[PDB]
């Protein structure tokens, strides 16, 4: 699979995650629960606390983003790996550049406590799912998700 | 882990694999036999053919390069997903900026034939040693190498 330009401009290509930050799907395999995504927050962003059974990898494009539960910051250029089993709340400051960021997430996400416990997920279906549908809204078809799978 | 400004301009950093290409380490699993790192060819490069057992992403930094088997070459901002069991030659070309690109490599590689036989291997032991090797020379230290492991 070859992606031209993942980090597109292009609003429509980007499928809401919470209200502030949103992803564009580069490649997604059901049967493995994982995915790559470019991850973007135009503004201030904040993705609520969640912990991966498995590792996460990242490399930033440009923006600030990090976790409140770390003490870096990742600016254009940084790497991160994420342990597994890690809860953590990732934010998005607001820079010169909204944040993007190249992700690999292995899936699935519980979605954590104010207290510390699990209280929802987020897998690769879930993802496959809102792609599709927003896909379908902006008229870029549903298929083209389709398109992403492996 | 957070490494920052991953894709440095210090040559030091980075390990040469061919003649002409060279990669920065940023995180390694010896029990995985996985690996993610920074690309680098400063000139026109070329690295011989081979196989992943398994799936290999790529996302583009600067420069421009591709792989013989496929029709695309991907400049700064491409996203490339190999399909593991490819057979693959991969080149560089001299572009204004030298090739970066952050991969992660899920090894091991085979080196294939002119032919097409499996003729050597490259697996993760085969990168730790080379790293700690290269980076004891130039005064990184070969205990750095192993701040990089999980
Ligand atoms: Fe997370
Ligand atoms: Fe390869």
């Amino acid at each position: 699979a070859y992606i031209p330009n993942a980090a597109t401009e292009d609003e429509r290509y980007y499928v809401p995650f919470t209200e502030t930050v949103a992803s564009r799907p580069l490649w997604i395999s059901p049967q493995q629960n994982r995915w790559c995504d470019i991850l973007l927050a135009r503004e201030a962003g904040l993705v609520n606390r969640h912990y991966h059974p498995h590792e996460v990898f990242a490399y930033t494009i440009s923006g600030k983003w990090g976790y409140l539960e770390h003490d870096w910051t990742a600016t254009r250029g940084d790497f991160v790996y994420e342990t597994p089993g890690e809860g953590h709340t990732l934010v998005a400051f607001e820079h010169e550049e909204p944040m993007r960021v190249f992700f690999i997430v292995q899936g699935p996400l519980i979605w954590l406590d104010e207290a510390g416990n699990s209280i929802g997920h987020f897998d690769v279906h879930d993802y496959i799912a809102m792609c599709r549908e927003h896909y379908e809204k902006v008229g870029l078809g549903a298929d083209l998700v389709v398109t992403l799978f492996r």
